[PDB]
DNA sequence: CAAACACACCAAACACAAGAGCTAATTGACTGGCCGTTATCGATGTATATATCTGACACGTGCCTGGAGACTAGGGAGTAATCCCCTTGGC
């Protein structure tokens, strides 16, 4: 998730991938509907426990 | 005249002002009265240090008594002769 939520999709679920560096990474065309923009960005990440 | 409601106006409040995310730094109560502990000032000593006076011992000076010195007066102690009393000695 990012921040400011307008709609609908800006929350989905996504599968886990672990990478070396300390970086959070989505495929590009997923930016649009969240607006991010790679530029110092922020998104939020929650995790269900059940 | 008094009471009903309606309208325009004035006066008084309520709540909102996107989602959030990170970092920094300024504020660290205070006079006063009073009780409770404790430090200090004060008296009332008894122990020890020092000063004055009295007592015993020491060195020194002294007043007094008796002893000692030089010199004197004049007579006590004492040679040298004599008598003859009396003792020792004898048959
Ligand atoms: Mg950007």
């Amino acid at each position: 998730n990012r921040q400011p939520t307008l709609h609908k999709m800006s929350m989905m679920g996504h599968r886990v991938r672990i990478l070396p560096w300390s970086t959070f990474r989505l495929n590009l065309s997923v930016t649009t509907p969240y607006n991010a923009d790679f530029d110092g960005d922020e998104m939020n990440l929650h995790l269900p426990q059940s």
